[PDB]
Parts: structure tokens; C-alpha cells; sequence
């Protein structure tokens, strides 16, 4: 199923997700209605809290053909170095891109879809991706690291966009 992408001002977004208890049949059908959304809506990453579910469940994936799926569940960073940027963008925030600092290299513990644990050291744009993504996770968007001027500006160009989007 495709669900529904939250969009600021949403208060939902702000949510702190609980860790996944156990990796069950019910979990890996939300890890696949994720993948089937993200695809959807042609993103690269998603998490759970942006579809309204406040669980520690990320997928990504940043391969052409669609064939390269990327599960994070209960993720933690073990170590980061660096620094970085580029213009992100996200689902949630529609059409809006900004530039932000983020570690260069990053090391993830996580369980698969299976529940079976693993580590990934990652660096360039999939580093940059589970930053993004492990930020949702705990209420953060990435508009949050700019100025207050810069904040409002993109708030109101994504309420004059969900404003036209229904056209009645
Ligand atoms: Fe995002």
C-alpha cells in the first residue's frame, strides 16, 4: 500500500519513535508499504514517523533500477567524522532543498528486515541519507538547522503549495 507523507507544519514530524521490539510479519509489511511509498513519491530515503508511524524503521534507496533496498531498524551511530554538505531535500518538505552540515563518514549498527543485525560504514551521499534519516526519527527536519528567517520562508512555500495542490 502507499501511504500518506506527512508535510510541515505538522506536528506528527516532531514525534520521537520508540525502538521496534521485535521484527515481526507486521513490521516487515510497514518496511514494504514504506519501500512501496518512497517509490511512489520518488524518494531515496523515507522513515517511519514521516508516514505517521513513530516506530525506528528507515529504508533507502538510492539505485536507478529500484533494486538496491536499504533497511535500518533500531539504528545507532557508532562513530562519525568529517564534515559535509549538500542541498537536501525530503518528502515531507515538498520542493524545498537547503544545504546542511552533516558528518563526511559514518558507522551504523541496525537489524535488517529480517531482524538480523548489521554494520555498514558509509560515506558521500549514503552518509549524508541516514543522518537525514536517523534525524527523523527523533522530531528533527533538516530546516530545523537554519536560520529562523530561512525556516519561515520554506514553511510558507510548502503551505502555498499544499494550498493549490487541492485545487476545488
Ligand atoms: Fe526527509
Amino acid at each position: 500500500s502507499v501511504l500518506q507523507v506527512l508535510h510541515i507544519p505538522d506536528e506528527r514530524l516532531r514525534k520521537v519513535a520508540k525502538p521496534v521490539e521485535e521484527v515481526n510479519a507486521e513490521i516487515q509489511r510497514i518496511v514494504d508499504d514504506m519501500f512501496e511509498t518512497m517509490y511512489a513519491e520518488e524518494g531515496i530515503g523515507l522513515a517511519a514517523t514521516q508516514v505517521d508511524i513513530h516506530q525506528r524503521i528507515i529504508v533507502i534507496d538510492v539505485s536507478e533500477n529500484r533494486d538496491e533496498r536499504l533497511v535500518l531498524i533500531n539504528p545507532e551511530l557508532l562513530e562519525k567524522s568529517g564534515e559535509t554538505g549538500i542541498e537536501e531535500g525530503c518528502l515531507s518538505i515538498p520542493e524545498q532543498r537547503a544545504l546542511v552540515p552533516r558528518a563526511e563518514k559514518v558507522k551504523i549498527r541496525a537489524l535488517d528486515r529480517d531482524g538480523k543485525p548489521f554494520e555498514l560504514e558509509a560515506d558521500g551521499l549514503l552518509a549524508i541519507c541516514i543522518q537525514h534519516e536517523m534525524d527523523h526519527l527523533v522530531g528533527k527536519l533538516f530546516m530545523d538547522y537554519l536560520s529562523p528567517l530561512k525556516q519561515q520562508r520554506i514553511r510558507q512555500k510548502v503551505e502555498k503549495l499544499d494550498r493549490l495542490k487541492a485545487r476545488a
